[PDB]
């Protein structure tokens, strides 16, 4: 079977404001985003999206899609499921939330099958318990029988759910060239067979087709230029730049990318400040003479570090000052990023 | 993997009284019994089940389930599904009909949990739309994480299941049920097979939602060994014994032999024959009537020329030939013991003789 193209949208849903804080979905979107682009996916990695950002992010994953086209939703942070219907939990949600707040997986769905698409995988990590507090009653609008529908959940129904036990059964048998169905039947059953039992992957299938996430891709079609154009400008990384100041003082300002919406910058012999308000960059967790206390993914073999992990939220250019203890140097670093699309214009 | 025993429940609905009637059913468990009976499944195949019928049949199959039992349920006939939710219409379910008056799926499964089984499938061969008048959304406690559950529905959410002519998803189920396969890789193939076929595209498509963590197959053999496992199998014994064929001598001379054949657990087909003729006579017809009044017989349905004009499975072909066929299926509503006329017009010279056969196939069990 060939793919017209393989399109990922991976969100990772940790910093609640009003429920628990989440661990996994860093460990797991980072190292699934890293098998998916070893599969020849274009891959577009979030974390921590409100509801805002996550209908931004769900529309400029759609405008990647077309007729044959493979795409696949991944989603880790609070979820529940009323009525046959899956729900994800955005950030900003309320104590307690309705519909309204949250994201409904089966809307996405219909969206996709308006693109035609080839393949619809859903990979849902998340818990499967009814929210009491959502009144709301499906309206019933009958899907198209598309025959290419995968949903893998991480749990059963009414169930619960380092990487997370569902990316740690998953990384081990992802990269392998079988039926997508197949691959997460034989996950479900390494799962079966692990002593540490009580948690079980559910899989829903309608795919009539042996399509594999490792499935080749078709050769490049002559709206496409379109998309490919709207693609090669989500990942732009800033150039490291080397600063002057009238001391002669040299410092070397570098960038490197650790999710679609999350940049470190490391200088090297310098701090760095009056970053924009929107980015809500507390100074407190800036400047860290290690990676890992920023709380970044990356490790330390992977001078001082920065975390800007909201680039969905910058409606400008990066613009930002370098002070050197007194002078101070301004910067302007454009959209880094997924900031270089305007998400927000949907 | 080990199966301690291996268990099947067929229901196929189509004769209904206020809904529009059905035929894949007839053909479809027919044909799943058989190859299921191919696997050392213990089988009972029922068709045309009331509500009261349908509920106890399921409850008592609930219990036959023990630790390790394997058990299969499959149901052809009219279903719906809201928010979730499948349901299963009886053939005396009123116009309209509400979930009171139907058998949820998500409530048998609960069920089967609290019996510690080995591998549960459900084969719903129905129709999964929305019914505008259930106005009652039931909400369920929490599916218990067994890991053995395979669901196999013949279609998707929303659509519709479309069709002696077996019905599309049987049409693919039956060439691959004997493989020895995981049931879960099986009906992923049977899906791949509905999907090559020209009839189905974009209107019909297998859907398979399973929580299956272990290589169970349909294949697997029986090992357990057990005293309550001797009881079912003592049960399942009685559950289908056909009356032996008689011999029935009149006074002109003219004998006739009354046979009988099994086409489902409840279904029993009747047949006459004229076995010794003498010269003398020259015209002869011998016709059942008198028949329980429990079991619902329109005798323009008996004393038929060919099998199959009594609506019959079973062709001319597949029973002894040059007969009279009366077909009894509703034997779950016979309660006392089967007594009926045999007579016999000669050339008009009438006479008759009273037979009574027992309590064949499933009238064997009281229920
Ligand atoms: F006919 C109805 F009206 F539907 C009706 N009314 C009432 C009950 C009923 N029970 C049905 C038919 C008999 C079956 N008894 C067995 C026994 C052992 C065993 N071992 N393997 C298998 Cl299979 N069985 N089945 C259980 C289901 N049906």
């Amino acid at each position: 079977m060939l793919a017209k193209d393989k399109v990922a949208l991976l969100i990772g849903n940790m910093n609640y404001r009003e429920h628990p804080k989440l661990k996994a979905p860093l460990v797991d979107v980072y190292e699934l985003t890293n098998l998916l682009r070893q599969l020849d996916f274009k891959v577009v990695s979030l974390l921590d999206l409100t509801e805002y950002e996550m209908r931004n992010a769900v529309d400029e994953f759609l405008l990647l899609l077309d007729k044959g086209v493979y795409g696949l939703l991944y989603y880790a942070g609070h979820g529940y499921e009323n009525f046959g219907n899956s729900f994800m939990v955005p950030v900003d949600a309320p104590n307690p939330y309705r519909s309204e707040n949250c994201l409904c997986v089966q809307n996405i769905l219909k969206l996709m099958q308006e693109k035609e698409t080839g393949l619809n995988v859903f990979l849902l990590d998340m818990c499967r318990k009814r929210n009491d507090y959502d009144d709301t009653i499906p309206i019933l609008d009958a899907l198209k029988v598309t025959a290419n529908i995968v949903f893998g959940y991480a749990t059963c129904q009414g169930a619960e759910a380092a990487n997370g036990i569902f990316m740690k059964f998953l990384k081990d048998r992802l990269l392998e060239d079988k039926k997508i169905t197949v691959l997460l039947d034989e996950v479900a059953e390494d799962m079966g067979k692990c002593h540490l039992g009580k948690q079980a992957l559910e899989i829903r299938s309608s795919l009539s087709e042996k399509r594999a996430l490792t499935d080749p891709i078709q050769g490049t079609e002559y709206e496409s230029l379109v998309r490919n154009l709207q693609w090669a400008k989500a990942h732009e990384l800033p150039e490291s730049m080397c600063l002057k100041f009238k001391c002669g003082v040299q410092i070397q300002l570098g960038f490197a990318a650790e999710f679609s919406n999350v940049m470190i910058i490391y200088t090297k012999i310098a701090y760095v400040t009056d970053f924009p308000l929107d980015l809500d960059i507390d100074p407190k967790d800036a400047n860290k003479g290690t990676p890992e206390e920023t709380g970044s993914y990356l490790v330390s073999k992977d001078c001082l570090y920065t975390r800007l992990s909201s680039l969905q939220k910058l409606k400008e250019e990066l613009v930002f000052t370098v002070c050197l203890s007194e002078d101070k140097q301004e910067v302007n670093v454009g959209k880094p990023l997924i900031a270089k699309l305007d998400m927000h214009r949907h």
